[PDB]
Formats: C-alpha cells, structure tokens, sequence
C-alpha cells in the first residue's frame, strides 16, 4: 500500500542516485571498455552468466522463508516468476539456456563451462547468506534483485554490441526485447504481494536487505574489472 509504496520508492532512488555499478555510463567495467580486447569483454559475460544460472535456486530460498512466516501470496508470486524463468512463457526453455545459447551461437562466447571467478564466489558466499535471514530482509534483497534487473539488462545490452559490431544477434534481440518490455508488471506482481504482509515496524529490515543486495552486486561488478581489465 501507501506506506511500503512510499519505502519501495526511497530504495529505487538511493539505487539510482548513489550506485555507479548500475549507470549505464558509471559501470566500473563500461568505464574500461576502451582498454579491453575481445577475451576480456567475453571473461565478463561469462562470469555475469553465473548470476541468472543460480537465479531459481536463490528465488526458491526466498519462496521457502515467504511459506515459513505464512506470507502466502509471496510464495505464490516467486513461484509464478520461478515457473517464468525456468521456462513457461517459451516453451520449457529456460532464460539461462535462452541467453547461454544466444552468447555462444551469436557472439562464438561459451558460457556454459564456465566456473566462477574469486570475485563471482564471493558474490555467491554473501547472497547465502543473506538468505539465511528473517523474511523480512530476505525479501529486500530479493526486491533489489527485481529493481536491479533493467539496469542490469542494459549494461549487459551495451556489452554485447560492443562485442558485435554494434548490432545484436537474432536470439540475443529476442530474449531482450522480450524482458525489456513490461516486467513493471514482475515489479508490481512482487511489492503488491509483500505489502499485503509486512508491518512498518519491518521496514528497516527489508531496507537492510536491499541495501546489502546491492552492495554485494556492486563490489563484483568493481572486482570483476579489476580481474578482467587490470
């Protein structure tokens, strides 16, 4: 409602005022793009991929600590997103598969042996436990998740025109296109269904959720450039 409408918007603005990683033109690895070759740009897109691989699992914990306090319309909405990714809109093809197969047949970039770098695990150790926390914090990192999502698939969007001439394959254009879109509704699906339970007096621990989601998130993109860059 009114009140977690008015928290929800005080968090998408600290992200878009005070995070560099999120910029379109302040990302830490597009700021360095002028000093990489083709294999450094492609070891990022490869370590990127790890984070929607390992997206259903980290949804699933969050759908299992909605059950746990009874908040039932959550675990309804993170089911329908899980049920999403893992390919209910496509035909039984996941979002993972649909973007691995259109960086390696349209870009000649690998993805699916990849395995994570030190600054990718530590991203992985810290998101875990994260999800070991209360409900209430642990559906603030998954709303960060949420609200990190279009400036994420912008960032990636630039990445791979860089690493194809500008342009962008077929597959690569659908799984865009089909994300940056509306979803605005995956936003909306998620913080009407948590304002349904939460209490004010919560607030400061979903905030703290958020907030340490996109910390996290912002110390790998920075890693990651220092490891595939410099």
């Amino acid at each position: 409602g009114m009140e977690f409408n008015h928290l929800t918007k005080q968090l998408n603005q600290l992200l878009a005022q005070d995070y560099v990683a999120f910029s379109i033109t302040e990302n830490p690895v597009v700021q360095m793009l002028s000093q990489a070759s083709f294999a450094q740009i492609a070891y990022v897109m490869q370590q990127y991929s790890i984070f929607p691989k390992e997206l259903v699992g980290f949804t699933e914990l969050a759908r299992r600590k909605a059950l746990g306090a009874g908040w039932n319309g959550v675990a309804q909405e993170l089911q329908e997103n899980i049920d999403e990714e893992m390919g209910s809109t496509t035909g039984g093809i996941s979002h993972y598969t649909l973007l691995a197969d259109g960086l390696e047949e349209g870009l000649g970039v690998a993805v699916k042996n990849t395995m994570p770098s030190v600054a990718t695990s530590k991203l992985l150790r810290t998101v875990l436990s994260l999800f070991d926390r209360q409900v209430d914090y642990v559906l603030g990192a998954t709303y960060a998740i949420e609200a990190t999502s279009i400036p994420e698939l912008t960032l990636i969007v630039k990445l791979v025109e860089w690493l194809h001439e500008g342009a962008i394959p077929k597959d690569l254009q659908y799984f865009f296109s089909k994300h940056l879109d509306e979803w605005i509704e995956h936003e909306a699906g998620l913080r009407t269904s948590v304002a349904a339970y939460i209490q004010p007096e919560e607030f400061g621990e979903f905030a703290a959720g958020f907030r340490a989601m996109i910390d996290a998130m912002q110390v790998w993109w920075q890693e990651l450039a220092q490891e595939a860059i410099s």
